[PDB]
């Protein structure tokens, strides 16, 4: 079995708009894994942008700024799932849910092209 | 109306690639063909050297291209990746035959979307429980 770029994005798109408040631990655990796989597909610069966006998210607890920063950095270079496993053990369900839902939404909204002339050409291709 | 228009997001970029990967583009307009080149060029610069060389190696292997046809395709990958001001892109539009361009775009979009992200069995199994 192999997970592709397309299925990763379609899976994120699906779960980004779901209300995950009450889903089982098993699916929440998998959702964390999804976020971790995604962090490692982004570059340092791409990841920094996502992180900055997350940290600027309205209504988030400012106490969690440093913990969230650390999660971005440590998931990105996570080897055999060690940090991810520790994050699962140590964070409460509420904090995990908040991080996951923000991550998935922010990742998908990541600006990829901002040149006006290129954007205009690409908009003609959007289904 | 706005002077600062919305960027194309990751979602839109992938959804656009998916849509066009599935189309027979042999009979499309030039205007759309040109935008498809731009789409592919944008994607080449989003991928790391790591990801892009895998994409490229795969493209060449799948097509089974000989030296005379493989090396131009390699050059296309390298020079789109490092392109500035859309200059190589415009030259490629001017210099390549329509057919080679059409073949390139179809293979590029299909292979890019099918790129392997995780092959760890425990991760794959976990992620499979999430697929819609």
């Amino acid at each position: 079995g192999a997970i592709t770029l397309l299925t990763l994005i379609k899976t994120a798109e699906h779960w980004a708009r779901q209300d995950i408040r009450t889903i089982e631990d098993s699916k929440l655990r998998a959702l964390l894994t999804l976020c971790a796989v995604m962090t490692r597909k982004f570059s340092k610069s791409q990841l920094s942008l996502l992180c900055e966006t997350h940290l600027r998210r309205e209504g988030l607890g400012q106490d969690q700024a440093e913990p969230v920063l650390e999660v971005y950095q440590r998931l990105h270079s996570d080897k055999g799932g060690s940090f991810e496993a520790a994050l699962w053990q140590q964070w409460d369900r509420q904090s995990l849910i908040m991080f996951i839902t923000a991550f998935l939404n922010i990742a998908l909204q990541l600006p990829c092209e901002s040149s006006a002339v290129v954007v205009s050409g690409l908009r003609t291709l959007v289904p």
